[PDB]
């Protein structure tokens, strides 16, 4: 039983695991070391009668590849994910009255030219995501962007200088990012996954260039993206030291970071800004747009805007 263990059991239902560990690695051993890390952290809030804080770096912007997403704006995939996160907080509040809060710590601004989404696109996605939070009626979901960093106030509307403030204060050199990735199984698994997102972002259906050159480009840029994500994470550890650290990547079981799913999906690395919501057998699942078209998915529109597919 135990209030802290009940919170954790609620999260464990939606945990992202490394696909490589699902077939034969022992999930019970993973759970044991998760309990050691997460339980006193959750228990800290409960002992103080305070609401449980979660931090989640996520929802940066849609993939720039028109072959992967329906449009540049948040859609049914974001909508159901944000609604899920809100209901997770409500379920916790059922047994723990002070409840829980999830702050979405958007990393859209942290990347810059590394993922190749312009700052105007990021700002539009940011604004549209907040608006989506309001219309689903989510009250336990907050947003924290790079420009909300109180210490960086003067540079709030100068995006490149914001990025340089994050880098200057919180980034490790690329040589050290690389050394860390090469130090563990999971570091290399991360590096491979981030390379794949970048490569697939560049594989536009209209792309007619070299695939090999695209892969080599992605491999180099993946170090930078990790550097920024880790810098952002480090910044947020000082902003919100006690918060339970959620992630949209699978995480080592000994890590402070806890990977969490937001919609049913086969791919543990897949997130709503890199895919599409799919209605199939009267349930919503998240899939890659190319995969659903191959299965002969039908486009659904709501109002005048592309929304999701159906099977």
């Amino acid at each position: 039983d135990t209030l802290p263990a009940r919170v954790l059991k609620e999260l464990l239902l939606y945990r992202r695991r490394y696909p490589e560990h699902r077939q034969s690695a022992s999930e019970a051993d993973e759970i044991r070391r998760i309990e050691q890390v997460q339980l006193p952290r959750i228990a800290a809030f409960i002992e103080a009668g305070e609401p449980i804080e979660f931090v989640l770096p996520a929802f940066p912007a849609k993939s720039p590849n028109p072959g992967k997403v329906l449009d540049s704006r948040p859609d049914m995939a974001e909508r159901l994910s944000l609604s899920f996160l809100n209901h997770l907080c409500q379920r916790i509040q059922l047994f723990y009255a002070p409840g829980a809060k999830i702050t979405v710590c958007s990393d859209g601004r942290v990347f810059g030219d590394l993922v190749r989404i312009g700052d105007a696109h990021i700002s539009a996605y940011q604004d549209a995501l907040r608006l989506m939070i309001e219309e689903i009626g989510a009250t336990h979901i907050g947003v924290f962007n790079l420009e909300d960093v109180r210490a960086f106030e003067a540079q709030r509307d100068n995006h490149e200088q914001l990025r340089q403030l994050l880098i200057g204060g919180y980034a490790e050199p690329l040589e050290s990012i690389r050394e860390t990735l090469l130090a563990s199984e999971e570091g290399l698994l991360l590096y491979r996954a981030i390379t794949r997102f970048l490569y697939e972002d560049g594989l536009t259906p209209d792309y007619q260039g070299s695939k090999t050159a695209l892969q080599r480009d992605a491999k180099e840029r993946a170090y930078g993206v990790i550097q920024r994500s880790w810098a952002w994470g480090a910044l947020l550890a000082d902003q919100f030291p006690r918060a339970i650290r959620l992630s949209i990547h699978p995480q080592p079981a000994d890590s402070l970071k806890f990977g969490i799913h937001m919609m049913p999906t086969r791919d543990d690395w897949l997130t709503p800004w890199h895919g599409v919501a799919v209605n199939t057998e009267d349930r919503f699942v998240l899939m890659k747009r190319s995969e659903v078209l191959e299965l002969g998915g039908e486009l659904v529109q709501i109002n005048g805007q592309p929304s999701h597919y159906r099977l």
